[PDB]
DNA sequence: CTTTCCACTTATTCAACCTTTTACCC
DNA sequence: GGTAAAAGGTTGAATAAGTGGAAAGG
């Protein structure tokens, strides 16, 4: 394997689909060989469905650092775990920053990183610090953890931003491209909607709000399903997609598998600008390029 | 002793999917 | 009087996170 087949993307692509996927770890295993008793893995990570390795690819070979592997059968992850490689990820994210609330998690990650460069973890205070670090990372302390270093554990990211580079790869990541066929009272019987969305958890609603702003348009929605709940950015008025959503991402290229569902989308969307859609003839196109994309796309 | 990477797991958070109802164009 | 836009859900697997094992040189 080599390290830059693929082409290298655009930072501030690469930091919105950091935004939109992939997590921090910091690991504390307990570990006989250790002389403190437990060792340390820090590092940053994407996990993708296979369709999507191209894009593991573009990081890796933007960032030059990384392993990508297997990750089961079903998908593949890139992840950087080598010490003096993450000084890429952090000078990269110095650069261009993360906005969404992981740019808290990336806080914790640089704290530990410095507690890492110092060496402190190879004694029993740098462990604790790393404790009380990784208590508030993803999903804090193991109950056993807990037990070891049974000591106390000590707010909303809101930014805006940056520009639409950064909007191409949180979309890459989060967004869908969706042709919504509704069984209607028209003639043909079925009509055709664009819709776009941005899915995301509760805590980034400042953030979804500020899209609406920014786009120019669109509507946030609250969805659930029993015990959970999520939001949606979601545009549906055909001239506001036409004029504000396809030009946007026309300018700012996306990236992986979702590229090709947008121009497919944009076909569509082409067709509906001249009232194709109303045709028995163009109905079966948009029929036909629907059937062959998102969860239907084979290539 | 410690770093690094490789194999592999699991559950809920997303993307993506649908129907029905209301807005509004004409 | 007919097409567009929004309301109002559902669906399932990809992503959010994680775990053990161990090669390799320090
Ligand atoms: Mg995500």
């Amino acid at each position: 394997a080599y390290m830059s087949r693929r082409e290298s993307i655009n930072p501030w692509i690469l930091t919105g689909f950091a935004d939109a996927e992939g997590s921090f770890l910091l690991r504390i295993r307990n570990n006989n060989k250790s002389s403190v008793g437990y060792s340390t893995e820090l590092g940053f990570q994407i996990t993708l469905h296979n369709k999507d390795k191209s894009i593991l690819e573009n990081i890796q070979s933007t960032w030059k650092v990384g392993v990508i592997a297997n990750s089961g059968d079903n998908a593949v992850s890139l992840k950087v775990t080598r010490f003096e490689d993450l000084k890429v990820i952090i000078d990269h994210f110095e650069k261009y920053p993360l906005i969404t609330q992981k740019l808290g998690d990336y806080m914790l990650f640089k704290q530990a990183f410095c507690v890492m460069e110092n060496k402190e973890h190879l004694k029993i205070n740098g462990i604790k610090e790393l404790v009380r670090i990784k208590a508030k990372l993803n999903w804090g302390l193991t109950d056993e953890l807990k037990k070891a270093f049974p000591e106390i554990i000590s707010s909303l990211i809101n930014k805006n931003i940056p520009n639409f580079k950064w909007l191409a790869g949180f979309t890459s990541g989060e967004g869908c491209f969706f042709v919504n066929l509704i069984k209607s009272k028209s003639k043909l019987g079925v009509q055709v909607q664009l819709v776009f969305s941005i899915t995301q958890h509760i805590k980034d609603k400042n953030l979804m709000n500020s899209l609406i702003t920014y786009l120019g348009c669109g509507y946030i929605k609250e969805k659930n399903k029993s015990e959970f709940s999520w939001l949606d950015f979601v545009v549906t008025k055909f001239s506001d997609i036409n004029d504000k959503i396809i030009p946007v991402f026309q300018e700012n290229t996306l990236i992986g598998v979702k590229l090709e569902d947008f121009e497919d989308w944009c076909k569509v969307a082409k067709l509906i600008e001249e009232k194709k859609h109303l045709t028995e003839s163009g109905l079966d196109e948009i029929k036909k390029i629907k059937l062959n994309m998102n969860k239907g796309r084979v290539f």
